[PDB]
This record gives C-alpha cells, sequence and structure tokens, in this order.
C-alpha cells in the first residue's frame, strides 16, 4: 500500500523529529539569505532537504558514538533498535537526494554528492581516531571538522546560491563559522557544571580542549586515561574538568573563540554586511565571554 | 599523504572485496551486453557501481540480521566495529552516486535515485517483519526480494539500457533471475539450522515453507503489528528445490523469448548444481 511501507520506515526517523532540536542550520540559512536573496520556493526544497540530511545523521551519529540519551530522552536505536534506524536514516539520505532533484538545476547534484561524501570523510575520520586510539593534532582536528560540519553548511548555502545573483566566495565565511560552531561546542560540553555531564569524555571522543592538553603536556597521561576508560564515573570525569583547567586548555579554547568570533566579523564585512549573522555570531559568543 | 583518508574510510569495505566471492552481478552484466552492446567504457562504470553497492549493501545487511560469519569469514564489523561499517559502506554508496554521475546522462541520477529507494524499501520490510516475528508469505518474501535483490539488478541492467538501442522487454527474465539467485542463497545458507534461525525469526524461502506448511495461525503475531491478516506435503528443502527447478526452466524460455544468450544459458546453468 505504499504508504504504510513508507510508514513504518519513517519510524524511527518522526521519534526523532519530536525530540528538542535547534535548528541552528536552518537559522543559518536566514541569515545567509540577507546576500542570496532566494525565492522562497526554492528556498523551502533547500531548507527541507537540509534539516531532513541533518536529522538523518543524527540517528547514524548516535549509534556511532554509544549514546545512550538524546537531550534527555531515549536515543532512536534504544527503542527500535539498530538494525531499523540504519534503514531509516539512510532511506532519508536517497529522500532528499529524491528533493534535490526537484530544485530542477544540472549542478545541484553535483553538490549534494560533493558535500554528502565531504561529511563522510569527517565522520569517518573522527570515528577512526577514537577507535583505533589515535589522538589527532590541532591542524588535524581541524581539517575534520570542517569537513563534518561544513557538509551540511555548504549543501545549504551552496544550493542558495545556485539560485541566487549573489556570486561572491562565501567558502572562507563558512570554514570559520564551521570551526566556531563545532569548538564552542567543545567548550560547553567540558566546561559546563538531570542534565547530562561531560558525555564527551564517556564517549572517548577527543575534542578541542582534551587535544590542548594531550599535546600540550605529553609526560602525563591523565587525559587519555579518562578517554580511554570510557567510563560514566561522575568523579573520574570531574577530574578531568580540573585537570584542562589547570593546564589552560580551557583558557586555550576561550582565546581561540575569540579569534575565530574576530575573524567572522571581517569575512562578513568583506561581503558586504549582515545584521542578522553578526548578531547571531555574538550571541553565541557570550558563552565564553 | 591526503589519500590516506581514502584508505582508512575503505578499510572495512576492502576487507569485504579481499573475500573469496563469486562476482554475479558482473558475470550477469556481461552476459545482458550480449544484447545490448554497451561501449565497453560505459560498461565498466556501470559494473563498478553495481558491485560497489552490492558489497556496501552486504557489510549493512550483516549489522541488520546480526549475522557473525561472511563468506566463511567474520563479518566486517566484528573486527573494525559497528561505527566503522556504518559509516564506509554508507560513504561507498555516495561514491557510487559519484560514480554514476561520470556517465554523463540526464536520466542516470534518477534511475539511481529509485532502485537505491526500492532497496531500502525491501530491506526495511525484511527488518520489521524479523523484529515482530511475523513471518512473511510466500507472496510477501517474493515482493520483496524483487526490491531487495532485483533493485540492484534492475540499476545495472537499466544503466546500461541508458547506453543502448535494444528496445525488447527484460524485466520479466529480471525477476526471474531475481527471485533465483535469492532462493538460491537462502536455500544453500540452510542447507550443507532450521531451528536456529526460526527461534531467532531470520525467514527465508526454505523457513517460510516450514512455518505456513502447518495450520500456522500467526494472526495473533500479525494483530500486534502493522500487518494484517506450502500445498503440497513435502520437505521444505525439497519444496525449495522444486521452486528453484522451476525458476531455471523459467530463465530458459525467457532467455529463448529473447533470441538466445549462451554466457547467460550457461551462467543459469552453472549456479543450477547447487541444487540438482
Amino acid at each position: 500500500t505504499q504508504e504504510t511501507v513508507q510508514r513504518i520506515l519513517l519510524e524511527p526517523y518522526k521519534y526523532l523529529l519530536q525530540l528538542p532540536g535547534k535548528q541552528v542550520r536552518t537559522k543559518l540559512s536566514q541569515a545567509f539569505n540577507h546576500w542570496l536573496k532566494v525565492p522562497e520556493d526554492k528556498l523551502q526544497i533547500i531548507i527541507e532537504v537540509t534539516e531532513m540530511l541533518h536529522n538523518a545523521s543524527l540517528l547514524i551519529d548516535d549509534i556511532e558514538d554509544n549514546s545512550k540519551l538524546r537531550r534527555g530522552f531515549p536515543v532512536a536505536h534504544s527503542i527500535y533498535g539498530i538494525p531499523s534506524v540504519i534503514n531509516s536514516a539512510n532511506y532519508v539520505y536517497f529522500l532528499g537526494l529524491e528533493k534535490v532533484l526537484t530544485l530542477d538545476h544540472q549542478d545541484a547534484v553535483k553538490l549534494f554528492t560533493r558535500q554528502l561524501l565531504e561529511l563522510h570523510q569527517g565522520q569517518g575520520l573522527d570515528i577512526y581516531w577514537r577507535d583505533n586510539y589515535t589522538c589527532p593534532t590541532e591542524e588535524e582536528y581541524k581539517a575534520m571538522v570542517l569537513q563534518k560540519t561544513g557538509g551540511l553548511f555548504g549543501l545549504a548555502v551552496g544550493l542558495m546560491q545556485l539560485f541566487s545573483d549573489y556570486k561572491e566566495d562565501l567558502k572562507p565565511l563558512l570554514n570559520t563559522l564551521g570551526l566556531f560552531f563545532q569548538i564552542r561546542d567543545d567548550y560547553a560540553n567540558l566546561h559546563s557544571k538531570n542534565k547530562s555531564f561531560c558525555e564527551d569524555l564517556t564517549e572517548g571522543k577527543f575534542s578541542f580542549p582534551t587535544i590542548h592538553a594531550i599535546w600540550s603536556r605529553p609526560e602525563s597521561t591523565q587525559v587519555q586515561n579518562i578517554l580511554r576508560q570510557r567510563t560514566e564515573n561522575i568523579d573520574i570525569k570531574k577530574d578531568c574538568v580540573h585537570y584542562l583547567e589547570d593546564v589552560g586548555s580551557f583558557e586555550y579554547t576561550r582565546n581561540t573563540l575569540k579569534e575565530l568570533e574576530a575573524k567572522a566579523y571581517k569575512q562578513i564585512d568583506a561581503r558586504g554586511g549582515n545584521p542578522e549573522l553578526v548578531a547571531l555570531v555574538k550571541h553565541l559568543s557570550k558563552m565564553f565571554k
């Protein structure tokens, strides 16, 4: 009956849509429309595509990170099982490709193909580093973030620019915003004090503050011992936070974010200014200010 | 030095490739070019896409069925972990789409999307029945197989048809070959345990016959899910053997209806020795 089969195939995806989300990709797309001025018919398809693909990748991320909860609620594969979530999220990917084909543009699929290939390289490296106990350098981590986060950012803005007269190069600004967002999340996860606490330590992932501490003081192995343990001991995680403070990694992260915030303002002005985008950067910058 | 990233991302996929296995999709697609006469440069790209999608779907299936072994060796996620295999397989999916774009044909991506959506609908039904222990009927299983297995055969011949003037209908033969190859794999895995797959809810052609050969009022189970609502007294393996014997004969008549194809006939006859 087709409508029946699509219903059971989208069930894990529909569960995730009800969970609390931030929709930052929507808020960044609307800010970039200040320049691009994309007609509303194409713009809605673009936004649906982007959030479709972003929501499907969250389903996959939670499996790949062994997450237990998502925003306070049980994770999707805890309820529907790993096999259903994989097939559902993967099915959504190709529903997104099907929707991209409705934009009626020869370059749209090429963009889709490139950006999804970028996101899988980013996510793959991040997984590989964690699963093979290989701590990346700061440069390597930044290069990976540009792919993992720049993937969907670049898909949205790139597709918009296909239907815009504004042809200026927005890729440097997008790279700054990709780093800014990811490192700000790394900082919040650890520098924060019901609510989850340092779940990146429990997930054993190398984040920006832990990477700095590892290479800053290689004589010590404290952070490695905690990440390898992949434990949920609150006290062990608290001791990791105390270490990153004395080593000065939280300050290093704040200075990195402040420098990124300043580059974003300089890059936004070069592109002609964008009060919506500027206001958004400032509001997110208070966290480390 | 940046191509190392690509080697890392394809480690689980390359492990399954190295595993000794028949390349039916390749020889089948080469035998179909006896009719379609695709230029060899385009045929090679089509073959690569097909085997890419095939081996990537195998990495995912083994997770989705909790398989322990493939081609006699441990499953890739038992070596590289489930996270790496999911990413690797999905990466190959979009490397396959990128390779399709090199065919330089406006209709290729539309065909790629349609078949990929068909495959995930077949794989999703297979998972749903297994999770709810609602064994499918023979009819339901065969409809599911024509998507989960024909979807890939249909991509290969469909793309070949984009570069050919041959306009004869090959869909009946493809449906026959798809059912044939699937039931043959079902027979081989269970022939040289029944209770294991049954206890675990793994539904295949021989076990489907075992369930529905008796009263089998599995409507209590079907009333618990979005589902709703096997003849002569013979063994399940023998029923599978007769079904396969019928499919081989149907394939021969359909090949003869298309003027003949000695390589295709030889491929079927060779694969048919499994149940004879």
